[PDB]
C-alpha cells in the first residue's frame, strides 16, 4: 500500500500522464479490476480496454492546481483542471480526482468529481 | 430534496463557512442524524450528531475553500480548502479536501476528509 508520500507521487504522476496523452502509460497505472467513475455520479467503467477506450475517447491539457491530499491507507484526493476544445471553442474544467490505490501501487479506484457546474469557457 | 449540483456547490460552501465560524451547532445541523465523518480518511468513521457534535466541539480555527466545488448530479461534491490552526504552538496550515455526499433532504450523509502531515504546512 503506497504511503502518503508515495500516494502524492502517483497520483501527480497520473495528472502528467493525462498531460502528455500518453494512453498506454495512463492504462497501465490502472489495477486489473480497477474502476473509473468520470463523472462521479455516472456508472462506473471497468476493464483496462474500457478504461483505454475512455482516455482515448478523451486525449487536452491538465494540471494539478493544488496539492494533492493523501490518506495514511493509499487513498488521495487532488484538484486539476483540465483544458480543452467544447463547442469548437477552448474550455477549461475543474475537477478533483478521488483515488485508492493498491498493494502494487496501481489505480483500484478513480472517482473524478465535475459537472456542468466546473465547465467554464 | 437531493441538492441538484448548484444546491451542492452552495451546500459545501456553506459548510466551510460554519467551521470558520465554529458554529458546532450549525455544523451538526447541516449534517443527516445517523451521517458518517471520517476525518482524516483512513481514521475510523464516527458516527451520528452526537459523536460529530463532540468531534467539532473537541476540534473547534479558520478556514476557506482554495477552489471551487466540484459537484456531480447526485447530491455529491468535493472541495479543497484550507484550515488555519495555531495548533503546535505556532499557526500552521492544513490542506484538505472534503468529499461529501447529500441525502434526499439536503443533509450531509457523509463527509471524508483526505489530509495527512503531508498537507500539514508551517
Amino acid at each position: 500500500l503506497p504511503t502518503a508520500q508515495e500516494v502524492q507521487g502517483l497520483m501527480a504522476r497520473f495528472i502528467e500522464l493525462v498531460d502528455v496523452g500518453d494512453i498506454e502509460a495512463i492504462v497501465q497505472m490502472f489495477a486489473d479490476d480497477a474502476t473509473v467513475e468520470d463523472p462521479f455520479g455516472q456508472p462506473p467503467i471497468h476493464g483496462r480496454e474500457q478504461i483505454a477506450a475512455f482516455y482515448r475517447q478523451g486525449l487536452v491539457r491538465a494540471c494539478l492546481t493544488g496539492p494533492v491530499r493523501a490518506s495514511h491507507n493509499g487513498c488521495g484526493a487532488m484538484p486539476f483542471r483540465v483544458e480543452m476544445v467544447w463547442n469548437g471553442q477552448p474550455c477549461a474544467l475543474d475537477v478533483i480526482d478521488v483515488m485508492r490505490f493498491d498493494e502494487h501501487g496501481r489505480i483500484q479506484t478513480m472517482q473524478a468529481y465535475w459537472s456542468e457546474v466546473n465547465l467554464s469557457v
